[PDB]
């Protein structure tokens, strides 16, 4: 028997208020043929995880009594890296020691262990397997734990919608210091796309500009510069010198920021909105729609990959390969380790409260 | 030789300041192959016509000395109905007596005659031709003169982008009392598309509402109702009752209004923005793009039809057939005859000054 812990809530609300820890038992001596038990290695706290708990995110796990609660309760977290510890008699796709991520959203990754079917998981190579296969690197725990959402989001936005001519075309994105933003800059470099990252001003602005440039941003500007009529002709000069066009805007901010990046595209431009700060709506001047053949659409990786295992597979495989090859890098998570001395839900509550410090990964 | 008059301007500004009438000569014996001489029967005044005169609209006819002017001068009007009076050696498509509209924008329809190529025109049936093909009626001058823009825009917005299931599906539009608005309501009814028109409140609301419903708006709401979270479920009931979905939004207002009509669409909705009342950007909640698969695009009849004559004529053929099958009603213009009582440009100048009374048609 296994005494596991899960972070649950019986009612929607702010993580600081509604989360608790529930002890639950998994009978590892009673696996059905296709069942698998996994041990969590690490799971991050993403904004979507928080929005789920708050009740403002339209995709979420059902509240049930399955963790042994009196009242119906839901688990938390959508992304995570797990280690297979035992498999049922009919399981061939996974073996003990293997690394896996959930195959679907709403699995509940803020917990120590899970019991599921073999098809509830997707195998990733563990470091020993990458090394045995001749690869110069294996995945870190943070890389495996965050591979499912942000890297895939960047890659698909860049490649699945409009075709940028290598060596000349441009994308422009806001939220340039975001995890997605940082992956997009790297993928831009890898595919030879030019790009402009728009970021908020900050005390170490110049140092951040230089880091984003090292990742693959061609140019980095502030939101002030994005807003600026004075500065606008400088950006046109960059694009004209390249021989290419700005064809794609990636928006995770909304409001004025969205207006600014849209205005920087050439005719026939496409914006993809994948996020939104401060509840500020996407705001686009009428003239761009009418006179510049501008299109504005959405991106949600959960929905795009819902019924498209093949695209998911192909994309995930490219990200894995790039990690193994040392061609892609993750932003450094702040890791908090669960040892059983502080309730698990409190580790996640701290992580939510400390979101501003960096991406928070709870490890095990 | 034909003695003709044209409404010109030597430079951009307000129609009350800059327009004048120029008499010039059309040689109808010094001809060319593929050439066609036409007499104007009627031409309307549209906002875009005025926007060209003002020099704000980025598509306009060139300034030449070809009307016999001392300084370079541009003609006026993009829409009009004409009669062919003479053709060149190699013109088979057109014949004397035939009715025609311009093939393309920037024709200059605010004048008494024109010499163009036969590819410069598209044939419409004259009343005698329609009636000789067994039709109950033939087009009136107003119907032919005004056919090219507003009925086409509406027909095209409603049919060329998404397919609404007849007797089931809905579109929503703001600027409900606009000319386009009024055609869309009609065409919607003919195609058996359900529709919601949004209009501003006024003291004579009841009368405006009745007039729009007579034209075929299924439901008319105020912008206050458009703004209302409380009223949302009432609209959802309408749509469910019809066993359909709201798939399409037509925006010509922007700001809050654009936000409200977007929110009323079911998942996978499209907004087309074809105008923009006063300063207001297209403003769309992030959640719609991410969670509702919402797309926001532009519409500009000119650009869509620049290199698409098969689509242009196919749409005209349907408008024409409905016309005087007696199934479509034109918007009813206030006409003023160019009968020598006042100079030609003063006729147009008055219709611009008198835009608020309704659509102004100069006849000949
Ligand atoms: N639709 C999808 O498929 C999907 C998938 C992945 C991500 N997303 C979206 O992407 C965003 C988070 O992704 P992530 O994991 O990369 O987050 P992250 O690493 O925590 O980064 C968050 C970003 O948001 C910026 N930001 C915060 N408040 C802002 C404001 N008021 N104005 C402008 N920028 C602001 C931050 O800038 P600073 O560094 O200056 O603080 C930072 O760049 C969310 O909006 C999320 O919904 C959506």
């Amino acid at each position: 028997m296994i005494t596991a812990q899960a972070v649950l809530y019986t009612q929607h609300g702010e993580p600081k208020d509604v989360l608790f820890t529930q002890s639950f038992e998994i009978d590892d001596d009673n696996l059905a043929p296709n069942e698998v038990i996994v041990k969590t290695l690490g799971s991050p706290i993403n904004p979507s995880d928080i929005n789920q708990i708050q009740g403002v995110y339209p995709s979420k796990p059902a509240k049930t009594t399955g963790f042994g609660t009196a009242e119906p309760a839901a688990p938390c977290g959508n992304e995570g890296l797990f280690e297979v510890i035992k498999v049922g008699s009919n399981v061939s796709s996974l073996e003990a020691g293997d690394w896996v991520i959930p195959s679907h959203v709403n699995f509940g990754t803020w917990r120590t262990h899970a019991l599921g079917n073999d098809d509830d998981f997707i195998k990733l190579p563990n470091p020993a397997q990458s090394k045995a296969n001749g690869k110069p690197n294996g995945l870190t725990i943070n890389q495996g734990a965050t591979i499912s959402v942000n890297p895939l989001t960047a890659y698909l936005m860049l490649t699945h919608y409009v075709k940028l001519t290598p060596g000349k075309d441009w994308f422009i994105q806001n939220g340039g210091t975001s995890a997605v933003g940082k992956y997009a800059s790297q993928i831009g470099k890898l595919l030879n796309f030019n790009s402009i990252s728009v970021i908020r001003d900050r005390p170490n602005l110049d140092e951040v500009v230089a880091s984003l440039k090292e990742l693959g941003a061609t140019q980095v500007i502030t939101e002030d510069q994005n807003n600026s009529k004075e500065f606008g002709p400088t950006i046109k000069e960059w694009i004209k010198q390249s021989g290419g066009e700005a064809k794609l805007a990636l928006n995770c901010v909304g409001g004025k920021s969205s207006t600014g990046i849209a205005r920087k595209l050439n005719n026939n431009g496409l914006m993809l909105t994948y996020g939104g700060m401060s509840f500020q709506p996407v705001t686009i001047p009428t003239s761009l729609y009418i006179f510049k053949n501008f299109t504005s659409a959405g991106f949600w990786v959960t929905e795009l990959l819902k019924n498209n295992k093949e695209l998911k597979t192909s994309t995930l495989n490219q990200i894995i390969a790039w990690y193994e090859e040392g061609k892609l890098t993750d932003a450094k998570s702040i890791e908090t380790l669960y040892d059983g001395t502080k309730p698990l839900h409190e580790l996640y509550q701290d992580g939510v409260a400390n979101s501003k410090d960096g991406k928070q990964l709870i490890t095990y």
